[PDB]
């Protein structure tokens, strides 16, 4: 038998905002191990540069995200994912014998694509969510041009696993509603309540 | 002693998230989220790179101890319990949230200590870091590269080279300086903006 | 997602021989980590001493295995298992931030109970295994008073996951036979062949 | 560099297995076993605490590289490819067998480097370690506890105390000595016998 569990939390939101129609954006990638790693980037259209490079211990390097430049919707935000993979004399039985480890790490930040033509900010629209219940699931609708990053969500005084609400669209949660979205200062915006 | 396995976000960091605390606001709230599908016990605290760990911070989080169920999230409440802080410049604090087990073979337990920057921003402060990145000046002393920051903001640097050679980035504290180590014998830099992206390149000679 | 695999082999056999009817035996337990651990022992009758104790980094301590002294068979060897569990100022964001680990470890050596009255050694009896096939499984019989520690086992030129063969008893394997047992020098004894 | 996670058998060692190689036997065979239910790649070699790792040993294992399937076992073949070794005393070698992968989240790989003692025993040597445990003598020098071993065998010590204080055990090489570190300022010991058990206690004054 060999078993492992991981314990920890995500703090806040992290995102890259790509302003639609910009030649591109630059993003830092820092290796914080104290050994060399091979960094490989992909997006999930857009294209990332270099698609593959070496990073020495404690060093950082920039990446350039840039858009193929095909049709994007102009009425709303879109969501892509940037994923960055990192890959890595006398005999002495106290040094040499035992268990040795290696690990590969795959990271993904949201890459948020925000058309220049779009009005205001998520905050200004957070109240305007409305809610309903269907085939057992708690459905939320977002009329907003923005993704609504749900950070606190209670239904009938009991809290529901969060998830963003795509703009001009809907999202369906598993089981009176209150919610807070996440503001552009990593923080939680104010609370709202509604009915069904 | 605590056996350290990896560093941030498992050794690979994209950009840098930050939290702004508007000085003498009653308090900010922060989302915290358990990605596992099993319960996690959560311990939160504020630290300062200039204060001893055991000692208390003027700033405080709530709940300082909280069991969080599978996939669940909770809000933390950061509050300045009346410390005294400068009006003219930013102050850096760190909110850390550590997970732990709730109460033939190996059973391994990985405990993630996740810290994010708490940037204490006086409201008597107009503009943003973006508008001050230029103002950095550079100097070499006892073989260390020294950055002077005349501005009220922290310059969270994300790209640094000195004579083509890339240097392990750090921040430069406001109205203060920072000393970088060298390898061999012109300076170029980018700070990290709010879009979580990198700012423009600037260059200057020592 | 979080996943881990372990890669390694068992070398040879390890056992404690308890000579039936002895006041007891002594066994070393060494902690090879460089930190303190809490050692807890159990047997799977017999009794182990201390049943629970602290062991500093690199230190060792003895354990006394001793038999309740109830009825044991005298015609053959018996098999018990000894299992030993081991349980365990300025802030600086390069030292303090990241992933930290702990692990508990549970070890089991065979505890082989060998009556004084018993003749010879496994080696002298290794040839005397005989084989058959039934409900799809490859069955081995052991007429020997000893456990036969199978270390190499091929059937129709293809190798089968090993397992000991209890004495005056039988064992059934999943799917001409050849086999080697393990001698009391950790090594592999000679090869034999039979039919069905 | 290789990132070390734990030491032997994950930090908790019961007794000590050994392998005896009868000097100038053609070769001994050893069982090796994959407990996982997935394939493992196996790399075997002999080392000497007195030779450099990269350098070749007179002794050799076969196959030096072997993929072993789920739950499978294989025999290794240790052979003295005509080195020159003393007839009068034992020599210690080490057979090491390392496992490796065959060719959102973390994927972790634990690689176990398992070594067992290869005790090269001349046949011109009657008796066993058991019959010589008594012959150890002790001495204190520059604040180290020194064991003299006049015997042809390795005294694989499994219990040592000096003035009630327990000392991290080691072996004492035959017709040679060993130097133990101290903590504070009478000696008691047990070697490890063939039943994998501990021998009788002996005591002596420096």
């Amino acid at each position: 038998k060999f078993a492992s569990k991981e314990y920890g939390v995500t703090i806040g939101e992290s995102r890259i905002i790509y302003p639609l129609d910009a030649a591109g954006v630059m993003v830092s990638v820092k290796n914080t191990q104290d050994y060399p790693v091979l960094i490989q980037s992909r997006i999930y259209p857009f294209v990332v540069t270099p698609p593959l490079f070496r990073l020495d211990a404690k060093q950082q390097n920039s990446l350039r995200i840039a858009q193929a430049g095909g049709v994007f919707p102009r009425d709303k935000e879109s969501l892509k994912w940037l994923c960055v993979k990192g890959i890595p004399q006398k005999f002495n039985p106290d040094k040499d014998v035992g268990v040795f480890v290696q690990f590969a790490i795959n990271n993904c930040i949201k890459l948020l694509v925000r058309p220049n033509e779009l009005k205001g900010t998520p905050i200004q629209f957070a109240e305007n969510l409305s809610w309903k219940v269907d085939g057992g699931k708690l459905i939320a609708e977002n009329p907003s041009p923005f993704y609504m990053n749900i950070g606190e969500l209670t239904f009938g005084g009991k809290s529901i696993p969060s998830h963003y609400i795509p703009p001009k669209s809907t999202w369906a949660f598993d089981l009176n509603v209150s919610w807070r979205i996440i503001n552009d200062q990593g923080g939680l915006d104010r609370l709202y309540s509604k009915n069904v």
